[PDB]
């Protein structure tokens, strides 16, 4: 169903939908691991389905239509505690590369493409544990796609070789994020 921001479980999967209050975004939970998002002149939002808690070796499958009209990303997104980390394994994006301004740590090959790895620090920003300071890890896919399989272990292992050591995994979802743009997406996670 079309819902206001919140989290929960729907048809077997965890979901999380958040927006900045700006308006212009419609999020709908669909059958199985499907979710749909339609936006027009939105603010900043994030919505998707997956698991709570996630794991360090989950192989995530996703398929569907992803049609961004401007700034947006389609990624495997989640958090870790001890250390507190917000991470993204970006599979596709619109007009803006999300790693812009981040520090490149290295590269990793996974699921048919090389990914560039970055890190950035968020100081006194909102998090799953409240206002805090933490790193944001990024794996950005070179060959954009809207369907496929993501072997999270390859990314976590690559990040570990670069110094990151994830601790307790919190939620882990396939998410569509939008940043003051428009677009449509219908994604199914499994």
């Amino acid at each position: 169903q079309t819902i206001q921001p919140g989290t929960g479980y729907n048809n077997g999967y965890f979901y999380s939908y958040w927006n900045d209050g700006h308006g212009g975004v419609t999020y709908t939970n669909g059958p199985g691991g499907q979710f749909s998002v339609n936006w027009s002149n939105s603010g900043n939002f994030v919505g998707g389905k997956g698991w709570q808690p996630g794991t360090k070796n989950k192989v995530i499958n996703f398929s569907g239509s992803y049609n961004p009209n401007g700034n947006s990303y389609l990624s495997v997104y989640g958090w870790s505690r001890n250390p507190l980390i917000e991470y993204y394994i970006v599979e596709n994006f619109g007009t803006y590369n999300p790693s812009t301004g981040a520090t490149k740590l290295g590269e990793v090959t996974s699921d048919g493409s090389v990914y560039d790895i970055y890190r950035t620090q968020r100081v006194n920003q909102p998090s799953i544990i409240g206002t805090a300071t933490f790193y944001q890890y990024w794996s950005v896919r070179r060959n954009h796609r809207s369907s496929g399989s993501v072997n999270t272990a390859n990314h976590f292992n690559a990040w570990a070789q670069q110094g990151l050591t994830l601790g307790t995994m919190d939620y882990q979802i396939v998410a569509v994020e939008g940043y003051f743009s428009s677009g449509s997406a219908s994604i199914t996670v499994s």
